[PDB]
């Protein structure tokens, strides 16, 4: 979508901090679905214990099996819609 990449665009040029605080939840979500679109399935290898992140990263990623592009890109905008409005009710 054009939809997608608007998304994407919203969230690269958001401040690093400000008065919302994401979840991990809510950035593991955005994450994976964002390889899952940009990349596609996970088939990298996964990082080891003295990396802690990237595990939470990698798992997240894994989880979406192979969830197509477009499927991944209509699940991050309707992420962002999830957030938006928790946003909007503050
Ligand atoms: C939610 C909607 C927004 C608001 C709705 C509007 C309506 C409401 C109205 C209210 C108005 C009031 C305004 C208040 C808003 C501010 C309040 C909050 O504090 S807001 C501010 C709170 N703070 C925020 O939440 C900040 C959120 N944004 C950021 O944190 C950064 O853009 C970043 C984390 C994506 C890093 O950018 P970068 O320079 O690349 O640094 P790294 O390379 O280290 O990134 C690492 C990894 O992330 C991957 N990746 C890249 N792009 C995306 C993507 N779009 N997605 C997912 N993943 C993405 C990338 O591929 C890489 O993968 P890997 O190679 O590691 O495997
Ligand atoms: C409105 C908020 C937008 C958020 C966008 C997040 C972008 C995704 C990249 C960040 C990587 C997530 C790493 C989190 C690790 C979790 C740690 C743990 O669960 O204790």
């Amino acid at each position: 979508q054009k939809q997608f990449q608007a998304a994407v665009s919203v969230i690269q040029n958001l401040p690093k901090n400000g008065s919302y605080r994401p979840s991990y939840e809510e950035m593991l979500r955005f994450y994976s679905y964002y390889k899952q679109a940009t990349m596609g399935p996970c088939l990298v290898p996964r990082p080891g214990f003295w990396d802690p992140i990237g595990r939470y990263k990698w798992d997240a990623w894994n989880s979406l099996g192979k969830m197509s592009r477009e499927e991944a890109m209509s699940a991050y905008i309707t992420e962002m819609k999830l957030v938006a409005q928790k946003v909007i009710d503050t």
